[PDB]
């Protein structure tokens, strides 16, 4: 029975503020996961079942997991007891360039890719790493880097390339992107092969004015930092991949100015 299986399959991890709950149904039936404390319920039918409960604090607590179906039969309870992940901001200093084969360069204008990792941020700095001219029909294109230990992930922050304000949202700033990630050595070929899909991102322009034309909210907003969460259902991941689809200005340039990762090291 779909409700046996599945309590007999459960796993469940600890994830940012909550828990993570994973678990099998090859049959694709229809299961409703009752999960409390000492507060959700969750109705699903996928073959890889999996979902978060978050608002927790990052002390053990005690959780239990019951699964019904839609005709009235009833698991026994799962119990466990987990500590939430608490995200801390991953140390700069391992961040390192690692440049596989089909990667686009970033060591133009006499920076280097780890210069995203070097502190220097804000309205004002003209720090930045950046790419050379390519054509646009080339996209989507990708850079690598390593962050220099591993970790379950939370979030990360990006900031573009400013010298004032003026280059935002132009000028190398991306637009839509994939981060991408695996844990292991990646292939110097730069192969896609053994990489995991960990966000999909879109840096958000609030005015929406054309290129070129950047209001007061738009340079207040990329200043301070662009913040985005990564997938809940992603591996434990060292070696990172940008993969960019887009530019605001839709030009073939990169150029960013920083970026800082959030998780749990392992």
């Amino acid at each position: 029975p779909a409700y046996l299986t599945a309590i007999e399959e459960i796993e469940v991890n600890p994830t940012f503020g909550g828990i993570y709950i994973h678990t099998t149904n090859g049959g694709r039936n229809y299961l409703i996961f009752d999960v409390s404390t000492k507060e959700h319920t969750e109705y699903t039918s996928v073959k890889n079942i999996g979902f978060t409960l978050r608002g927790f604090s990052a002390e053990p607590h005690d959780f239990k997991v019951r699964v019904r179906d839609l005709y009235d039969n009833q698991s026994e309870e799962y119990l466990t007891t987990l500590t939430p992940l608490y995200e801390e901001k991953l140390d700069l200093t391992k961040f390192k360039t690692f440049y596989l084969a089909n990667d686009i360069k970033m060591d133009n204008a006499g920076h280097t890719l780890e210069s995203l990792f070097n502190g220097d941020h804000g309205l004002n700095s003209w720090n930045y790493a950046h790419g050379y001219d390519f054509n646009p029909s080339e996209f989507p294109v990708w850079f690598t880097f390593d962050m220099g230990q591993t970790a379950q992930l939370s979030r990360f922050t990006s900031w573009q390339r400013s010298m004032g304000g003026s280059y935002y949202y132009r000028a190398g700033a991306i637009k839509e992107w994939e981060v991408w990630g695996r844990s292991d050595l990646p292939s110097s070929d730069g192969s896609w092969d053994g990489w995991t899909k960990l966000a999909d991102c879109e840096s958000i322009k609030p005015s929406g004015w054309p290129t070129g034309s950047n209001s007061e909210e738009d340079i207040t907003y990329a200043s301070k930092g662009e913040e985005f969460e990564f997938l809940a259902d992603i591996p434990p991941v060292r070696y990172i991949r940008f993969k960019i689809l887009s530019t605001h200005d839709g030009a073939g340039l990169v150029v960013m100015q920083q970026l800082w990762f959030y998780g749990t090291p392992i």
